Order: structure tokens, then C-alpha cells, then sequence
């Protein structure tokens, strides 16, 4: 379960590789950035992640 996506009312949140998550059990929403995304949801696209390539 854990309906894989989110609420379309989103389509338009997650910033910079922002893994937009949803858990099915609080129905809640949440935005997981990664290893160079972070900030308010994930505004910060740093050098790091994509490294270079």
C-alpha cells in the first residue's frame, strides 16, 4: 500500500529531486529530498548530489 505518489494537488511541490512521499496510514504528505537536496521542502540543490556527470 502506501499508494506510491501523492495527492495531485501536489503535482508541483517536491523541489530538486524531492522524493514526494504518502503515507497511506495518517494519508499525511511529506517530502524526502536526498543527498544534495534540502532547505524549506528541498530548495537547496547544492553541490553535492549530482556531483557531476
Amino acid at each position: 500500500n502506501s499508494y506510491p505518489g501523492c495527492p495531485s494537488s501536489y503535482d508541483g511541490y517536491c523541489l530538486n529531486g524531492g522524493v514526494c512521499m504518502h503515507i497511506e496510514s495518517l494519508d499525511s504528505y511529506t517530502c524526502n529530498c536526498v543527498i544534495g537536496y534540502s532547505g524549506d521542502r528541498c530548495q537547496t540543490r547544492d553541490l553535492r548530489w549530482w556531483e557531476l556527470r
